[PDB]
RNA sequence: GGCAUUGUGCCUCGCAUUGCACUCCGCGGGGCGAUAAGUCCUGAAAAGGGAUGUC
């Protein structure tokens, strides 16, 4: 808060992992270089995603711009990740 | 290829689920080594790939 990583939820759980990942990437890539998307369809982690930006400017612009955007017929809910993703905590 | 066991992850249907991960598996049916994926394995890596037993 802020953070390199944004946590998206209220996502449409019927989307296949591999295309949700590439969809998040194609859309959020417009707000800066991206290092990873982490997506699981587990019961704990379905409906959600972590997209990890290289620079925090990117993240906060993505969080402000894309808040509530209609994505696969649901409005995205975007917060800052509560904590640093492991790949940005190694640097 | 068949069979047993099994690591690993994918798809789909019903019910359920708004859930802060990188220490990762909802329940119940159905379909999977596949040029997906993988948290499992091989390699010193970049890359690659189920495994052990048994006809
Ligand atoms: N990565 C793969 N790619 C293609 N197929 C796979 C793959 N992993 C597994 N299977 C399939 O699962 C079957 C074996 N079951 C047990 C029954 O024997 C394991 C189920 C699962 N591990 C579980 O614990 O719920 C194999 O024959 C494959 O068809
Ligand atoms: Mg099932």
């Amino acid at each position: 808060r802020p953070n390199h990583t944004i946590y998206i939820n209220n996502l449409n759980e019927k989307i296949k992992k591999d295309e949700l990942k590439k969809s998040l990437h194609a859309i959020f890539s417009r707000f800066g270089q991206i290092l990873d998307i982490l997506v699981k369809r587990s019961l704990k982690m379905r409906g959600q995603a972590f997209v990890i930006f290289k620079e925090v400017s990117s993240a906060t612009n993505a969080l402000r711009s894309m808040q509530g955007f209609p994505f696969y017929d649901k409005p995205m809910r975007i917060q800052y990740a509560k904590t640093d993703s492991d790949i940005i905590a190694k640097m």
